[PDB]
DNA sequence: ATGACACTGTGTCAT
DNA sequence: ATGACACTGTGTCAT
């Protein structure tokens, strides 16, 4: 944001956030519009933008502030526990995060529709790249298909154990 | 596409489709117009919908008449090969395919820009889903890090094998 | 058939 | 500051 959006009342400021909170409650960034926010708040058009750039920049506002990086809830855990201990304890931790939070219609956004033109913008292993694609796959599952809990920590075990131990210790019990 | 799209004269039908197509080879969806289309074409505004129900259909036509779905690439592969020469002979198809080809612009964009509101009008083992989660991220690396062909190998090769062989396989010389 | 209409939306500029 | 402006865009309706 704008720093004239910071010089704000706590009064203004408040009102100004949580409308754009409330818009990407309820929209995906594509779907989201500046209009939308302005005629919450009835303040004038131009006033969106003393206090922003752009949709996106309200957008990553939003974000950062109200969500984590579930990269950086894995590696932190790294630090501190086995991977196999990291893996097991990085589910329950997913789950408290994405689905058992106010945070919930935020992150469904960010894993269903995202594109590589918020990538490119937002702010190197096999290992890493693996899991990434994998714990991804898992929980973009549990928005589009509105899992429960017991559901994805069934789908995380198997698909977890298969990287873990290996496709093929998976499939045959032949050795290589 | 709309019955009286196919009902065009050859002539006619060969510059929509063709003007559609060139919309997507440089537009991804969220960025391509349906006026964009109707100006090239120099036709009425009006005409665009009575030969497609919306943009998403002449972008789902196209996608169809242009493109391949990776994932039966593969399971094709597995009808006739085990699986580690089905995954051998894969980067070397996938690349044939997406590289090498005149729809490079296509897929560029189907994986780099492609939302679950695409996914759900677009037309179940944890080894299916483990395998399209790390090969989609590879797929996705190799466009928005404009690959090398030996790039992509490299590392196909390393998370095929981490994929494969199992994580902990990898990262240590212990055994389960 | 089609192009004008009623919409909805963006970003900027004169004030 | 702000709201009118110049744009660009959609989908429909009277013809």
């Amino acid at each position: 944001p704008k720093s004239t959006y910071f010089s704000l009342s706590d009064e203004k400021r408040n009102r100004v956030y949580d409308a754009c909170l409330n818009e990407f409650q309820t929209h995906s960034f594509h779907e989201a519009k500046i209009m939308h926010i302005v005629k919450a708040l009835d303040i004038p058009r131009g006033s969106f933008y003393q206090y922003f750039e752009d949709l996106k920049d309200a957008y990553f506002y939003v974000l950062s502030q109200e969500t984590l990086e579930i990269h950086d809830l894995f590696f932190n855990l790294l630090k501190d526990n086995s991977i196999e201990e990291s893996l097991d304890k990085y589910k329950y931790l997913l789950l408290e995060n994405l689905i058992d939070s106010p945070q919930y219609k935020l992150y469904k956004y960010r894993f269903l529709d995202w594109t590589y033109e918020l990538e490119r913008d937002w702010k190197d292993n096999p290992i890493s790249q693996v899991l990434k694609s994998v714990v991804h796959n898992l929980v973009y599952r549990l928005f589009s298909e509105n899992w429960t809990e017991k559901t994805f920590i069934e789908n995380y075990d198997k698909e977890i154990k298969l990287v873990t131990e290996g496709l093929l210790n998976y499939i045959t019990d032949r050795k290589n």
